[PDB]
């Protein structure tokens, strides 16, 4: 029951990382520029594609449990992403129009649900590594 928090940080930090710009991106989205924004969310999108990769090494981190599950999730999390991903690629043409802060505000709708969908991500991993807490620890 010790700090583990060594490859499981590079799993959790995506997670977290990608999801404290979810929320940030989206208070310097407003402002963002078309520019400034296009990367903005590519990068989050960037970080996907990583995270998944760090998930195949979380996917061991934790317990035969939560793998349907994660590999379920991570389809979830990229769903939003593409949804994401392409509602940018329209903002960037539809913010240059007049409809911005309508489309903008779409963009926050699903970083609410991406937050979440981050979490859900982890959390059923979270109810892995207990599984394996409570039950028998090698190391």
């Amino acid at each position: 029951m010790a700090n583990l928090d060594r490859s499981n940080d590079k799993v959790y930090e995506n997670v977290t990382g990608l999801v404290k710009a979810v929320i940030e991106m989206s208070s310097k989205i407003q402002p963002a520029p078309p520019e400034e924004y296009v990367p903005m969310v590519k990068e989050v999108g960037l970080a996907l594609r990583t995270l998944l990769a760090t998930v195949d090494e979380s996917l061991p981190v934790l317990p035969a449990s939560t793998h349907r599950e994660i590999e379920m999730a991570q389809k979830l999390l990229n769903s939003d992403l593409a949804e994401l991903i392409n509602k940018m690629k329209l903002a960037q043409q539809y913010v240059m129009t007049s409809l911005q802060q309508e489309y903008k505000k779409q963009m926050l709708t699903a970083a609410h649900a991406l937050a979440v969908d981050a979490k859900n991500l982890l959390d059923v991993i979270d109810q892995a590594r207990l599984k394996m807490i409570s039950q028998s620890r090698p190391h």
